[PDB]
């Protein structure tokens, strides 16, 4: 099973939306919902060094975030917390509070202000059949 809607890519058993053009967090989150998707989440090297090499060289969002908590990082697809990818140093919680999670160019993480207009935002679904 490794069908994906079309412009959507496939690796192992599921479907990438490299999508493109500015928004904040929140606006990336249902841009993914309006494809019937989700922003990605992430939870292998091999999953990590797909996107890393596909990544938008400027940044984008991903589906990872402590909004509710502080500190308490959760996943779009509600998964464990058993894959990292930080930058060194990061998360920092920098400015007055960073409760959203980028890619930076290099695909390495960074929390950011959830309100900063990336150019680029990954959404993920499960391949069909
Ligand atoms: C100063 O803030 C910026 O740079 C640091 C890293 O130096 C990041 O943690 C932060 O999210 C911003 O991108
Ligand atoms: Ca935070
Ligand atoms: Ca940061």
């Amino acid at each position: 099973c490794n069908t994906c809607p079309e412009a959507w890519i496939y690796f192992q058993k599921k479907c990438y939306y490299f999508g493109e053009g500015a928004k904040k967090w929140i606006q990336a989150r249902y841009a993914c919902e309006n494809l019937h998707g989700r922003l990605v989440s992430i939870h292998s090297p091999e999953e990590q060094d797909f996107l890393t090499k596909r990544a938008n060289w400027r940044g984008s969002w991903i589906g990872l975030r402590d909004l509710d908590i502080e500190g308490e990082f959760i996943w779009m697809d509600n998964q464990p917390l058993d894959y990292s990818n930080w930058q060194p140093g990061e998360p920092n919680d920098a400015g007055q509070g960073e409760n959203c999670v980028m890619m930076l160019g290099s695909g390495k993480w960074n929390d950011a202000f959830c309100g900063s207009e990336l150019h680029g935002w990954v959404c993920d679904r499960l391949a069909t059949c």
